């Protein structure tokens, strides 16, 4: 087809990651309709009923508006953060508090559980999940008031309580977390979640409302002595969970529930089959090499810039033209003040040494639209940048070791801004070698 400079294609499969991402085509892509029937990722629902929505995140009325576009919703509710409003049809709109939850998180679950008081045997109930409902969508167990939540978290996080152990004790003390929320689903359940989790564990995202979750009131017990606060928190904690000891009060969700459904709809993971299935259709062979990465931005930069020096110089481990995908989230350790920047661009600015001269690119970007304490989303580098850096009399190493690769990526046209994207699903590093 027609020819394209090696820049073009990386900012295209840029923009085929994020699209991929957005919380509302995400939902399209995702759900298809018939005329009867609701079609998910490959699974087939009959509509013999009415359909109901309850959204939490920050992009609940971005989900929900593509819901109300393919389908005609009876009623529903959708609770986000303070500002990202956005009207819709037939779905009411609550903004609530995020990190820390507030009255109109609680106004949100107990709006969703009317919702599910209404909907029957026979209706079908979407859940949308994405970032930040755990704040925004609380609803305490009995006697518990949204205070004692309140201090209940803070001395866990004050006695250094491992970030799980902290979940399952709030699992335990609130009516919609920890799979309880599906529980209260008297017909079908269509979960749509969106992943902003290196790795997509379900049972962290908002806390996991209609997941499973293994732990128990014994082991939030167990954590509370473990860090001896099973004292320090309110009366009301203490008590609820003795109850559940009793087994006066439910457990979270332990089983499968045959009639809610789960489905991952936006991820890292997606995004970097879309950039690979749009690679191949211009003609390039493409491999996702990983959706876990981890670790030091600088290093990541170097050791990706070492495979894409292998392809150009021997044709392996893959023959170009190739692209490779590398999907998670790294970070920069500064030990001090430190200059402007942040990973992506410390990875593609650490690179370009390793792909001086060569026919390739490297973009790496965060999907949530900033990097750093920065307005860019990354960084873009190319086998000639090295170069165009030394020109100006520019140290690299000494650049990174400052941690200032902002300041030098400005210079030679190696920022990457997306300005705001909507989503979050981590970030994604595009290696592209177009010749030996």
């Amino acid at each position: 087809m027609i020819a394209m400079d090696i820049r073009e294609i990386g900012l295209r499969l840029v923009g085929e990651a994020i699209k991929a991402a957005d919380p509302y085509r995400a939902v399209l892509n995702a759900v298809k309709v018939s005329d009867d029937k609701i079609i998910v990722q490959g699974k087939e629902f009959e509509i013999k009923g009415k359909v109901y929505v309850i959204a939490l995140g920050k992009a609940a009325c971005e989900m929900a508006r593509a819901i109300e576009d393919i389908l005609d919703v009876e009623d529903g509710v959708a609770v986000t953060k303070y500002g990202y409003g956005k009207e819709l049809k037939r779905i009411k709109v609550i903004e609530a508090g995020h990190p820390i939850p507030d009255e109109k998180s609680i106004l949100g679950a107990k709006e969703a559980l009317s919702i599910l008081n209404r909907a029957r045997e026979n209706d079908i109930v979407f859940i949308l999940i994405s970032g930040g409902g755990s704040a925004l969508f609380e609803l305490p167990e009995e006697g518990i008031s949204l205070e004692d939540l309140k201090l209940t978290t803070d001395l866990l996080l004050k006695s250094g309580a491992k970030i799980h152990e902290i979940n399952t004790v709030r699992k335990h003390i609130s009516k919609v977390k920890g799979g309880k929320l599906a529980k209260m689903i008297k017909g079908t359940g269509i979960v749509l979640i969106i992943s902003d989790v290196v790795g997509d564990n379900l049972e962290a995202i908002a806390s996991g409302p209609t997941v499973k979750d293994p732990t128990t009131f014994e082991d939030a017990k167990r954590i509370l002595e473990l860090y001896d606060i099973w004292e320090k928190v309110p009366e009301s904690v203490r008590l609820h969970i003795e109850r559940g000891l009793r087994g006066e009060v439910e457990e979270t969700l332990k089983e499968d529930l045959p009639n809610v459904h789960n489905f991952l709809i936006a991820s890292n993971s997606i995004s970097c089959e879309a950039i690979a299935r749009e690679a191949q259709r211009l003609g390039f062979k493409a491999y996702i090499m990983t959706t876990t990465l981890e670790g030091e931005a600088k290093d990541a930069g170097l050791f990706i810039g070492s495979i894409v020096q292998e392809i150009a110089e021997r044709g392996r481990p893959f023959e170009p033209p190739v692209v490779l995908v590398f999907g998670g989230e790294t970070t920069v350790t500064i030990e001090g003040k430190g200059g402007k920047g942040g990973p992506n661009q410390e990875i593609a600015l650490s690179a370009t040494r390793k792909i001086s001269d060569l026919e390739a690119l490297i973009v790496a970007f965060d999907t949530d639209g900033t990097d750093g304490p920065t307005d860019a989303a990354g960084g873009i580098v190319d086998g000639t940048t090295y170069k165009k850096l030394r020109e100006k009399g520019i140290d690299v190493e000494k650049v990174l070791k400052e941690h200032n690769s902002y300041e030098a990526l400005k210079k030679v046209g190696g920022l990457l801004f997306t300005g705001p994207t909507g989503t979050n699903v981590n970030s994604i590093v595009i290696a592209i070698v177009t010749s030996k």
